[PDB]
């Protein structure tokens, strides 16, 4: 049923969740060209939550892209998402503080990017822990460029659930619950 | 269409590249097992700078397209995505700012100077990285076979142009 995946444009404005190999499972939306929005459900950081994260994306090949982004926190992350076999890969390198204090990061980042940034440098930066996971995707809706409804809350325990049931989002594909 | 098509992880393993990314700089860079790899920098911000034995995460995203994910002594994390059959790249290198600001440090035979590396590493600014996600044009493609010293050494390898 799904719409085959070829150009940028195709990628571009998707709203995604997914399921990790680790059982971590995380929400993200290509807002544009260079921004992204990301939720995160399940996993050492489950609660956490970003808006407007600058990043590069890339078609690799048809039906494939690549998105590369470091953070406030210092994690660098490169995902390659696989949407016409429903499937990603995502690499995360978490700097050490993150792995030991995972609890500083679990907020809406926006709001304390100058915790983020006085605890990368407060804390241990190595080992670094590297995440390399394929992922399976549970759902995809086309949200449409530059839509800051998307992701504007933190996240709850039904939310995954109420977005697939078709209970979050209106017909413009706006939150029915604001 | 003179080379093989790739596609299987082992048809990846044991492969030499030889690639140039978009904005000059040259990487040699080997496959040498299913958790390892060998490479030598020819041109740009730290041409000269050479390593073997890199541990690293290395699978197949869908067939004949390939993702290695690895992190490095100097704190530098490195994902690339290998397209042999379009002889294509993308890389995506997150520096941390001490290397762009120290490059030299980082230009040597990373294996005897690891303890350099992770002092550097602790000593300067991590902050600002300088990312790197650049495709690359593969210019070579060689099968060395897996587990092959004599790829990448101080010496050419040169069983080949």
């Amino acid at each position: 049923m799904t719409k085959t995946f070829k150009t940028l444009d195709d990628f571009l404005g998707t709203h995604f969740i997914y399921t990790y190999d680790n059982g971590w499972e995380y929400e993200w939306y290509a807002k544009n060209d260079h921004t992204v929005d990301y939720r995160i459900h399940g996993g050492m950081v489950a609660g956490r939550w970003v808006t407007d994260q600058k990043a590069d994306i890339v078609m690799l090949t048809e039906g494939i892209y690549k998105i590369s982004w470091t953070e406030p926190t210092g994690t660098d992350v490169a995902l390659d998402f696989m949407p016409n076999e429903k499937k990603l890969h995502g690499t995360i390198f978490f700097p050490k503080w993150v792995e030991e204090h995972p609890e500083i990061t679990v907020t809406y980042q926006n709001e304390h990017i100058d915790l983020m940034e006085q605890s990368r440098e407060k804390y241990a930066t190595y080992p670094k822990l590297v995440v390399p996971e394929f992922a399976n995707i549970t759902y995809m809706g086309d949200a449409g460029q530059n839509n800051e409804d998307v992701i504007s809350e933190a996240p709850y325990k039904e939310m995954p659930n109420d977005i697939r049931n078709g209970k979050y989002f209106d017909q413009n594909y706006h939150r029915l619950n604001k």
